[PDB]
């Protein structure tokens, strides 16, 4: 018998429930605008798949950031475009505003809402313990939306966050992994960041949910609380999945390997070992404590989890008692 299959615990029908064009980008048109609208100004930074650029787009005077694509397949063009239009409007998802045809690569370019971003290898460490919970209940905002909207960004990182930090904005970004999330699809296992892909994503099981999203964000927040970049440091995608173990233990990986009946790379039987789960205090010392609370790591505990299926929700985990006092003061 083969894998012990699996649903999403919420939003599982969303996409069901709606029109088929909704979800069906193989089938989306795009909507060009005039690439002349535009001139660049500065190069920003690089993708995978891209090059991100200032420019002021000359009819309004307004400054944008414009992201050319690399080759990509149009079917994946359409699926990201898709998507930022299912979610545009949504609270801190950033706003596609326009699409144009670049005439020397050919290549489409999206062109998006300005931020103001300041980079995080010089942002986190200067980081209270209050900004770490405003902007972490900021993301679970854009999580808990997209996934909502039948939509898993699969690639949350450090990177894909900007953060505006003297206008307190933020914005979720790079939706080009992002996918339609229908129950009993298998998708790619081969997505996301090292550091941030889910143990689904390393035992190789594929019928994965929104829940991949809510790992990734939990080793955010360690690696911020903690001080420590990345937290699971490992040297492949089989040394991720021991960095793992050797903290959340190997007993509770093998229990979740038997419960979904999941057939083990036999790579991963001489690296593996056996390892207890080790407590978060292992991590804290004189230089992080002033991140670190009791509610900071009952939080984490509960999205570190390898079943998928046991970690918080995005709307679960902006209920924990971690976010009170942000709940509290945007009431005011
Ligand atoms: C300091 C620069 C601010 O950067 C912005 C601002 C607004 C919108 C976007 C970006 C952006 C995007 C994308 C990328 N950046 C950056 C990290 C270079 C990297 C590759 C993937 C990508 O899509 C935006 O969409
Ligand atoms: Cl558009």
């Amino acid at each position: 018998s083969g894998p012990v299959p699996s649903r999403a615990r919420v939003y599982t029908d969303v996409n069901t429930h709606r029109p088929r064009e909704y979800w069906d980008y193989e089938s989306h048109v795009v909507e060009w605008g005039n690439q002349d609208d535009y001139q660049l100004v500065r190069k920003l930074g690089r993708g995978k798949y891209s090059e991100v650029f200032e420019a002021i787009n000359i009819t309004n005077n307004e400054k944008v950031v414009v992201k050319i694509l690399k080759p990509v397949k149009k079917k994946k063009i359409k699926r990201e475009i898709k998507i930022l239009e299912n979610l545009r409007g949504g609270p801190n998802i950033i706003t596609l505003a326009d699409i144009v045809k670049d005439p020397v690569s050919r290549t489409p370019a999206l062109v998006f809402e300005h931020v103001n971003n300041t980079d995080f290898k010089q942002l986190y460490q200067t980081l209270t313990d209050y900004d770490i919970r405003f902007y972490m209940y900021e993301i679970l905002k854009a999580l808990d939306y997209c996934h909502s909207m039948g939509i898993m960004h699969r690639d949350v990182k450090p990177h894909n966050v900007m953060i505006d930090h003297e206008h307190r904005k933020l914005r979720l970004i790079d939706w080009g992994l992002a996918e339609f999330y229908h129950p009993g699809q298998e998708y790619n296992v081969r997505v996301a960041s090292r550091y941030f892909k889910g143990p689904e994503l390393l035992v190789d099981y594929q019928m994965y949910d929104y829940s991949l999203d809510m790992w990734s964000l939990g080793c955010m927040l360690a690696s911020m609380i903690f001080r420590k970049e990345p937290f699971f440091h490992g040297h492949d995608n089989y040394d991720q999945l021991v960095r793992i173990a050797k903290v959340l233990g190997t007993e509770d990986l093998y229990d979740y390997i038997d419960k979904y009946n999941i057939e083990l790379d036999p790579r991963f039987n001489d690296i593996l070992g056996r390892h207890s789960r080790k407590r978060w205090e292992r991590f804290v010392h004189s230089e992080n404590q002033h991140l670190v609370s009791p509610e900071a790591l009952d939080f984490l505990d509960k999205l570190l989890r390898y079943d998928h299926q046991s970690r918080l929700t995005a709307r679960e985990a902006m209920e924990h008692p971690y976010f009170y006092t942000v709940v509290k003061d945007q009431a005011r």
